[PDB]
């Protein structure tokens, strides 16, 4: 409905060319009924070259997506720190669109690899499209753009045989990490739960860099973004994910589809960290280091809005793939800083979208058009839309009464710099030694992460670095994870059959900060969206009823409710055959489907074993699990699943059972199944 | 029309980027005032980027040229002989836009070269855009499309230099004639005034392959499109043509743009040749053969609609180099024939679309965009505009309801191949022995031309065969030449000092047809748009009055008058330093400025002799040309013109004067000024 | 070799621009130690507009796949039934390059997808570059190439939220396959283990149209192309296929790099089924209908020689990720037939290459290159690498002395159409009545497999 003039109707008519000619599209003309194809059929090569020519190249970094339209709200007049217009009244409403990603995997590889992940906002603000092109994780692996394809090179595939695919556990990941010491923060942020988010609703946004905001009367203050999710925070765990990965690649595409078709569209806090231009090194690091965050404890979230996005996409071509995000989409009342990684992408963004557009019209794509009138003396290119009909586009011109005027500080409502920054100094190619802390900032967020949120972390370094072939590069990490922590350092090593070097105390400390942890961010604040697989059997009326009984409780509250059996019929979403503990934040068996947990158990509907392993995969990866109508031992026993345990479930009253269930999907994970180093 | 709601308005505002965000482009982000240029200076880098992109390729041929939009008007309902929709109503309105180009030059390459010309036709028609793509000549030098580039790297610049541009005067080109005997009859036709046509608007425009009008019983007759000029044939002179390549390479846009804005926009009536399909044999010639003219006395034209240009383009690019015309662009009541050159342009016009535009979305682009609703399954690509709402985009689905709709002859109005058509016989890469008769009808051409006329082309070829410098390459040349006519390869041989061979009467034969002389086709029957320029002075008060006299005289009767004097002032328009008789159809010289047509005449104002150059030229040229005063003899003295010469004017009288100058104006050229062979 | 003399050698030296410049790459230049990077900074630029521009279109179709170099050995010369000079003589040996993939799936997606798979092998034979652009299953979905777009739209994820990836299983893929009957054969061999095979060395490779083998007397035979493995045939189970998915997708291209770098290179015997012209419509279906197999009872296989994959690419980009295969890639000896499908995939594969090399000089590129002299009059273009001598690039010349010559049945080995080739009729778009029997032959195959 935003692009609601660029829409084509298909709905009804005869098949045309591309220029309105009626035609047909199914059989090749030939030189008799067994004959030769002619090259004057038109209507063969029009359609042909059209398909041959459908691909785009993938974005160099984030190819794999997907994104929503929404609305962005002011909660305030912000016009006391900053002139940006979207913000400049209480209630003000203004479009989005959004894309999430992952960083590393091409087009279609899963949703579920472990990465970083991007946030990307588009606001189609009154004064321009302004981008905040973020990521789920608030600091970046490296300090200066010019890295970045070193970086992107050596956690891509090996470019010999390019595998693996999606993952950063290969040797030239890790030498390159172990190399590049100031990819310890982000490094350590990868391999926590951020990496495997729950879904992009459960995952923060963050801008990564201090920009500023600028006041109409020409004074910033240094801003870091923060998308506050109000979902709540959720992770999978790795072997869950690794599981994902194959039954669903289209995991996070398809939740966040699904929860804008339900009326469950996702929402955030837009926020930020305000400080003065004087608290540039006062908090013990430089505000222009993209591997730092401010901790919450020196500089408190200030909420500027809500982002709400409630529409899907019509075409996923044309609007999510087409989308091409820039921070040079800014707009007046915010400025840059001079964090060198931020400086580069400036060029970036602007360069890389002629390799996706093949030429320079891309801002003309609907997705990338302004919401306002544009006046400038741009002309010509390949694919250009617009008939300009000003004959003189040149400034200074008296022949169009020197229109178009120049916009700035004082006129027009121009962007302009910050007309407080200043620069001084050689023209140098070196790094600021205020940069060279890389290791206290992950000791900071590792001592932030509750115990078995800290196990999870080593057990995912255990899994990449076991899989690295170097002894070299493995000894190489172990330096480096050993500056930030001893201990994690020697817990690492002894899945890899190392030792660890001796501790070296130079950036250890045991101070913490708020709002990194997941494990530690409480129970979720909504169930609505979340996915509870019943299992009953056809071979019993009574379980299929008792499967009805709890689909009307639990959809009442806004689960989405898959009842499982050996076939479809009424009543049931899915068969065994095609369910996997994947697809559900908790599993539910009915006692009258109890005998499809013996061991015994075979159908030629789906494979030995399939009703109790998806109960047994629920368990073993934390979800909330159980028996509902009193007999509970024969599925509890063949399960090893303790009656007693935390999120375990066993209850005859359905509303007792659901009342129960609901507080464990808000729990989310059961981290008492989960083994400690000692 | 999907033009006007691309039409950009720039003549208020302040200037934004692309995304409509205010900026200034007018100087540069530094590093102090003295300082280097930022990187994160984006309004610097979109602008910069924007004219580093503004190019696309040239058309492969025809790159240089000028179009224009109008209205082509049905004279009747033409369903007796054709299904095809603009064609179906007496008065029924279709819009148009045209081009018109020479064929070897690029861009910037002047307009008065002598060449083949463009006459490029699209009907935006009820049932989708449908193109003739013609030339002003109307037969071509090949026989197959697969020979195409060897014509064209032939004429085209020699490859290690790149000399000559826009030129068939080179050994190459004139290698590939006396190689390729098919390429006679156009040669003859660019070698005669064809090839130096006076303006687009006084040249015809042909298909030059047979179609086939194709009824909606299905039954077909073979055709050939003719666009007979309302404005008359007229041609320049040689030497006149190389001085206004320098003078004014714009000519003929320049002619065009000018005549559609004093509201003398051009006409031509759109004229078919209809035969029976059982006639394809029996002319003496292959009517698949695209070297051949049915002669008029076989086959006369109906005259089917009116053809007007009378609105010019707002932008050049987005219309004019953006048009992308295709024979492939066919609507049903239309069909193709086997001419093996039509048969493989049907491939290369939509393929050479793809180099141009950088992409496959090309028809999306407003000027080639119909003007009826678009139906199909054709998707994604570089550039993609549309926001297509049918999520099922295969035949055959049920998930859209079965549509689009395929159309064919029974529904839909569907495009349909004739369906009398047949092929029977060997898959060969044989040429029809039907089409071996090469010089026939160049000498049918070369009959039906005036003896000047005649003298004229041996001209052409005695000035560009002289320029080969391949002493063997000339005597081949001579040996084609020969067969179609021994007279012309002796007048041709006696410039080039080498013996022409024997009489080859093989061919020979002295038959004439109507309608293809320019210098036979009479007198204008418009002198509206034609050029007059007045010679005069500053210095004599009455040379003025003389000349503002004229001009209110010419300039009733739609004559664009030029006065000329030393210096600009109120009445006089051009100073002799730009003016030339290149700049006009007829020249008038007033009497009161006699003296600055005397031998010792001098002036800082303009280069030595100017006046006198200007009448001399224009009465070498072949144009009218006077004094108007009562002195009169002074100046035809000086000028060595005869006062009782054709087309040469002596009156005191203005009235007199310019009652039979206009005469003179009709007549266009007086052909008795040029020398003929003994 | 063409990939010789392109080999780069960074083992050594210091870090240069692309024009040979030293330079460092490594922080950007400022303003100052805390300052703006400035515009000035061409190190910083070339670098990051090279990594800006570093990806180019997937393939339209079998985007996800891997490749290797090997060779092909003639075991005769098969004068006797075809002209091809790569078959002319015992031990004849020509350098092959091979590309594996899915179909539906984009870049990235899982090796184990159940879908089609693409077995591509190009021949750089001493008459030029010959490319049997084949599946690892005999029959095609489709009748006519003009309904390609139609199949690989319904397969491909649904557009609105391009769901599923490298998949069938969604409404619209079994919308086209119960309105389209002709998908049957194809679908039984899809939703085979054919589907999900153990490997690309544990599957054959089929050329699915009838071609037709030319002597140099003009006389011709019709042929179907089978690539027979020398490891044997193995699936996967579909509950493995999903796991392995996940924890492995490039199961299968590392399966095929680590048994060539083991010395284990894999082997297919490269053998046709060969009938006489005359035995066209002689089995009970249309050798021209691309949805049927000759049943090997009617015509047995004949070995021509051995396919050997034996050495992997250096640079995957260069070589794997830039192949581009042509049915239209044919050598004197061999010739199309009037399958409606391969008649449309010869327009195909020469226009698609345009987008995928965003120019046209696209058999440039060194996996491309033939291994012969180039002699024609192609000129220009977008990344154009030739210095071409001859400034008169047009026939007929004399100012090149006719050169280069035509070449045809009688003259520089010329490729020739079979000369017994016709058609006759109408100028129709319409099918065949003996294209009807979409379920007969998928029955067949049905019969022929075991009961598990
Ligand atoms: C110098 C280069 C460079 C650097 C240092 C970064 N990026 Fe970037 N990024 C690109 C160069 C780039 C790119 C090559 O220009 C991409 C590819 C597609 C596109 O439009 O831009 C891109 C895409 C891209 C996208 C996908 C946008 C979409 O959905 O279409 C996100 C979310 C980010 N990046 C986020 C970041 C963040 C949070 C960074 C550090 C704080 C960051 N990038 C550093
Ligand atoms: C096999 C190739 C081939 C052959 C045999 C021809 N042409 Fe052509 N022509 C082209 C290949 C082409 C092209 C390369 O496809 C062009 C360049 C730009 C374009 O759109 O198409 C073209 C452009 C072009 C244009 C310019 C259209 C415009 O103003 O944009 C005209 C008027 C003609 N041609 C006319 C003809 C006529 C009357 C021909 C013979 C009767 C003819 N051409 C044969
Ligand atoms: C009319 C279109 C059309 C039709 C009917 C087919 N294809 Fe195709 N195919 C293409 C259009 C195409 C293409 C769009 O042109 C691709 C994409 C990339 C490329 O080079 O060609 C392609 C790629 C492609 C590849 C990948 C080559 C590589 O690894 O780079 C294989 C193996 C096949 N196809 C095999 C087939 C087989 C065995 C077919 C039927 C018997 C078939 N295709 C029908
Ligand atoms: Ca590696
Ligand atoms: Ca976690
Ligand atoms: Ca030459
Ligand atoms: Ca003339
Ligand atoms: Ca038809
Ligand atoms: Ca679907
Ligand atoms: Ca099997
Ligand atoms: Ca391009
Ligand atoms: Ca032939």
């Amino acid at each position: 409905s935003p692009l609601a003039a660029y829409e084509v109707d298909d709905s009804t008519g005869y098949l045309t060319s591309d220029v309105g000619g009626p035609i047909q599209d199914q059989t090749s003309l030939k030189a008799g009924i067994r004959g030769p194809t002619l090259l004057e059929d038109f209507m063969f090569r029009q359609k042909i070259q059209h398909f041959d020519h459908e691909r785009v190249p993938e974005r160099a970094v984030h190819a794999r997506g997907a994104g929503a339209h929404g609305t962005f709200t002011s909660y305030a007049d912000w016009s006391n720190i900053t002139a940006a217009s979207f913000l400049n009244a209480t209630g003000k409403q203004t479009p989005v669109f959004v894309r999430f990603s992952t960083v590393a995997g091409s087009r279609g590889s899963a949703d579920t690899a472990r990465d970083v992940h991007g946030f990307a906002t588009r606001f189609y603000t009154d004064e321009g499209n302004f981008d905040i092109v973020g990521n789920n994780i608030p600091v970046f692996f490296i300090q200066d753009a010019i890295q970045f394809p070193d970086l992107i090179h050596s956690v891509k595939p090996r470019p010999d045989n390019e595998i693996p695919q999606a993952a950063t556990a290969h040797d030239s990941a890790w030498d390159f990490f172990s190399q590049q010491p100031s990819t310890m923060h982000t490094l350590f942020w990868a391999m926590s739960g951020h990496g495997i988010p729950r879904s992009y609703r459960h995952m923060d946004g963050f801008g990564c860099h201090t920009f500023r905001f600028v006041k109409d009367d020409g004074s910033s203050k240094l801003i870091k973004w923060h998308f506050k999710s109000r979902q709540g925070k959720a992770s999978l765990v790795w072997e869950e994910a690794q599981v994902l990965s194959g039954k669903n690649a289209d995991f996070h595409r398809q939740d966040l589809w699904d929860a804008i078709e339900s009326g469950n569209g996702p929402e955030w806090d837009v926020c930020v960290q305000i400080v003065d231009e004087s608290q540039a090194q006062a908090f013990g690091f430089d505000l222009l280091d993209p591997t730092k965050i401010i901790p919450e404890e020196y500089a408190p979230l200030t909420k500027l809005g809500l982002l709400k996005l409630d529409r899907n996409p019509t075409n996923y071509f044309a609007e999510t793939e087409q989308v091409m995000f820039q921070p040079g989409h800014i707009v007046r009342g915010i400025d840059f800083t001079e964090d060198p990684l931020l400086q580069g992408r400036l060029f970036s963004y602007l360069d890389t979208q002629l390799n996706r557009n093949g030429g320079p019209n891309f801002e003309q794509l609907p997705i990338n058009m302004p919401r306002v009138p544009i006046h400038n003396n741009n002309r010509d290119g390949a694919g250009q839309m617009f008939i300009h009909r000003n004959k003189y586009p040149y400034t200074p011109n008296t022949l169009n009464s020197g229109y178009p005027r120049q916009a700035n500080q004082n006129a027009g409502r121009g962007f302009f710099t910050a007309p407080g920054r200043t620069a001084s100094g050689a023209l140098v190619r070196e790094v600021s030694p205020t940069f060279n802390d890389h290791w206290s900032q992950p000791r900071l967020f590792f001592n932030s992460l509750t115990p078995v949120e800290q196990q999870f972390l080593v057990n995912a370094m255990r899994f990449e670095i076991s899989l690295v072939k170097s002894e070299e590069v493995k000894k190489n990490v172990l330096t480096q994870l050993n500056r930030v922590s001893h201990d994690v350092a020697v817990r690492v090593a002894a899945a890899i059959g190392l030792g660890a070097p001796d501790a070296d105390d130079t950036y250890y400390h045991n101070n913490k900060t708020a709002g990194v942890s997941i494990v530690g961010s409480g129970p979720l604040p909504t169930i609505k969206t979340l996915r509870v697989g019943i299992l009953a059997t056809t071979s019993e009326s009574s379980a299929l009823d008792q499967a009805a009984q709890l689909r009307t409780r639990l959809e009442k509250d806004g689960l989405v409710v898959t009842v499982v059996a050996e076939t479809l019929r009424e009543g049931v979403d899915q068969t065994y055959s095609t369910a996997d503990a994947t697809g559900f934040d908790g599993v539910v068996v009915v006692d009258g489907a109890a005998a499809l947990f013996a061991s015994t158990a075979s159908s030629p509907l789906f494979p030995t074993g399939r009703p109790l392993q998806i109960f047994v995969d629920a368990y073993r990866w934390g979800k909330p699990v159980g028996v509902c109508g009193g007999k509970s031992s024969e599925v509890l026993d063949a399960a090893d699943v303790p009656e007693d345990g935390d999120g375990v479930y066993s209850e005859e009253s359905v509303d007792m059972f659901v009342e129960e269930f609901e507080k464990g999907l808000a729990t989310f994970r059961f981290t008492d199944r989960f083994a400690l180093d000692s």
